Parts: C-alpha cells; sequence; structure tokens
C-alpha cells in the first residue's frame, strides 16, 4: 500500500498560497465563531484528526485519501464538532476546487497556526483523494480519559516519540474542550500559539474534579483545564522532562511543534524524489494583507 504524492495539474508555490491566504482572510473575517475564539483552534484539529487515523503497520488512513469527505468518517464520534471546520472549509474549495481534500485540509491547519501566530509549518503538496471504501472505520483516535502509558502506546501507531508527542500537546494551547462534542467542559480559551500549554501545567494550581458528563478532568482555580491524558505530561518523569524544556524555551517548542506537526499530516505519503520541495507559506502580516 503505497501513496504517492501527485502534485495537482500545472500548480506551484503561488496557487498554494492563494489558497492560504484565502483560508487566513477568512479566519480573520469570521471572527465570531466559538465565542470569539475564530476558527484557528478547529482548523488545527481538523488536520490532526484527518492525519490520526493513520496506521504505520499497513499504511492505512492518515490525511492523503482526504477520506474524512465521507460519511464513515465525518461521522465518527471522535471527530464530533469538527464539521464547523469542515463548513469553513467549504467554501474555499468551491473558490479553488483543484486542490486535493486531503491537501485543502491539512493546508487549513498550517495556515491557522501560522495565521495564530505560531512556527512556520513546512507543508508538501500532492494528497489525492481516494475512494470512500478506503475510508478507516471509527475508533483510531485516542481517548481522553486515560494516562501516560496509553498515550505513549497510541502515538508508537504514528511513529512519534516522547518528544514529539509533548511537543504536538502542545497544540492544546489553542481553543476548548466543549462538553457537547467530547464530554470534557472547557474553561478560559485562546486563540494564539504559544507554550502556554505547559505554562498552565506547571504553574497552576490543579485539582481533579468529575463534570457533568461524568468524566475526570484537572480544574484549576484560575479556570483553566486539562484532560486526563494533558496531565499525564507531568505524571510521567520523561513527559514531565521535556514539559519543563518547552515551558522555559519558546523557540525550541516551536521548531519541535513544526517538525512533528509536518510529520504527523505527512505520515503515510511516498514524496517521488523529484517531487517539489516543501513550501513556507508567508503570513497575511509578512505579505502587507
Ligand atoms: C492524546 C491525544 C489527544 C487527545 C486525547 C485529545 C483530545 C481532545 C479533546 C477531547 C478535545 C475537545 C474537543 C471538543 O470538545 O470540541 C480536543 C480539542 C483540541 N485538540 Fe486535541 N487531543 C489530543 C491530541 C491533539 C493533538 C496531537 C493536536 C494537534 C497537534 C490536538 C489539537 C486540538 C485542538 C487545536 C483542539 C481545540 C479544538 C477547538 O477549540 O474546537 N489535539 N482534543
Ligand atoms: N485549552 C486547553 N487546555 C488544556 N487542554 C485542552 C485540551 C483540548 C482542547 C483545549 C485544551
Amino acid at each position: 500500500l503505497v501513496h504517492v504524492a501527485s502534485v495537482e495539474k500545472g500548480r506551484s508555490y503561488e496557487d498554494f498560497q492563494k489558497v492560504y491566504n484565502a483560508i487566513a482572510l477568512k479566519l480573520r473575517e469570521d471572527d465570531e465563531y466559538d465565542n470569539y475564539i475564530g476558527y484557528g483552534p478547529v482548523l488545527v484539529r481538523l488536520a490532526w484528526h484527518i492525519s490520526g487515523t493513520w496506521d504505520k503497520h499497513d499504511n492505512t488512513g492518515g490525511s492523503y485519501g482526504g477520506t474524512y469527505r465521507f460519511k464513515k468518517e465525518f461521522n465518527d464520534p471522535s471527530n464530533a464538532g469538527l464539521q464547523n471546520g469542515f463548513k469553513f472549509l467549504e467554501p474555499i474549495h468551491k473558490e479553488f476546487p483543484w486542490i486535493s481534500s486531503g491537501d485543502l485540509f491539512s493546508l487549513g491547519g498550517v495556515t491557522a497556526v501560522q495565521e495564530m501566530q505560531g512556527p512556520k509549518i513546512p507543508w508538501r503538496c500532492g494528497r489525492v483523494d481516494t475512494p470512500e471504501d478506503t475510508t478507516p472505520d471509527n475508533g483510531r483516535l485516542p481517548d481522553a480519559d486515560k494516562d501516560a502509558g496509553y498515550v505513549r502506546t497510541f502515538f508508537q501507531r504514528l511513529n512519534m516519540n516522547d518528544r514529539e508527542v509533548v511537543a504536538l500537546m502542545g497544540a492544546h494551547a489553542l481553543g476548548k474542550t466543549h462538553l457537547k462534542n467530547s464530554g470534557y467542559e472547557g474553561g478560559g480559551a485562546n486563540n494564539v500559539f504559544t507554550n502556554e500549554f505547559y505554562l498552565n501545567l506547571l504553574n497552576e494550581d490543579w485539582k481533579l474534579e468529575k463534570n457533568d458528563a461524568n468524566n475526570e478532568q484537572w480544574d484549576s482555580k484560575s479556570g483553566y483545564m486539562m484532560l486526563p491524558t494533558d496531565y499525564s505530561l507531568i505524571q510521567d518523569p520523561k513527559y514531565l522532562s521535556i514539559v519543563k524544556e518547552y515551558a522555559n524555551d519558546q523557540d525550541k517548542f516551536f521548531k519541535d511543534f513544526s517538525k512533528a506537526f509536518e510529520k504527523l499530516l505527512e505520515n503515510g505519503i511516498t514524496f517521488p524524489k523529484d517531487a517539489p520541495s516543501p513550501f513556507i507559506f508567508k503570513t497575511l502580516e509578512e505579505q502587507g494583507l
């Protein structure tokens, strides 16, 4: 099972920069969503969920095939709330229907990270839409009620090591949980990409509580929350060391997140040796737009 990247016919950097710019301008425009968080966090989560179905053992799932567009995946209980992201991207796809679905979903996440002042994330084109029978079954995305051993084992399936796991989880600086989507009660929310997930873990006064959906979560006096799987990163001594590193080095976190997030979004894709190099998109800010 090989998925070879195939550039959309006749497209180059500038075509994709136009798609980035459309996403970015819409992110700026549509600011009221989710109590003024805007769509950045949900677009990051969408890019992660379409990629996180991957299985290194048989190369099933992953971002390549764009299979989130099919009902089995769109309706995965793990994906509840991502329809908001899909709906955001709908007009973008109508404007630029030459782009593949997996390229659009993944590019939405890159764009969101960068427009939220995160690191640059190099991005490669060429995902090709595959048929409905290539859609992975539900149940490949992670549970939140578990411990560090579960997190470590889960992420081995995605070929991610300790450092890559802790880096990726820093995206939980962004946005919030919603009781109706996941059974977790959100606290204070943010739409700027920083290392604050790690600083919150280490600095806040946490108390384990049971929410109104009967699930356990860690709540701070200041109004923040952590999932059990978030909090696991300070319970396990290997994860804790890395949490401390990132809480103490913003640039290191940015560089490691960038690498891990590109790798997540590329897992399962074979890039020909003569494929274009990764693209690094300019932000709206860098373009004076
Ligand atoms: C053990 C791994 C993980 C678990 C169990 C987990 C679980 C969750 C849950 C329960 C939510 C709330 C969904 C809702 O109620 O709307 C959430 C939101 C989020 N997740 Fe994760 N997640 C994990 C890893 C990641 C990774 C690797 C990323 C990206 C790099 C990510 C990015 C996000 C973002 C940005 C949101 C906020 C969405 C919003 O504000 O609408 N998550 N995740
Ligand atoms: N803002 C968040 N803080 C801690 N953990 C999270 C987990 C999922 C989404 C958002 C957060």
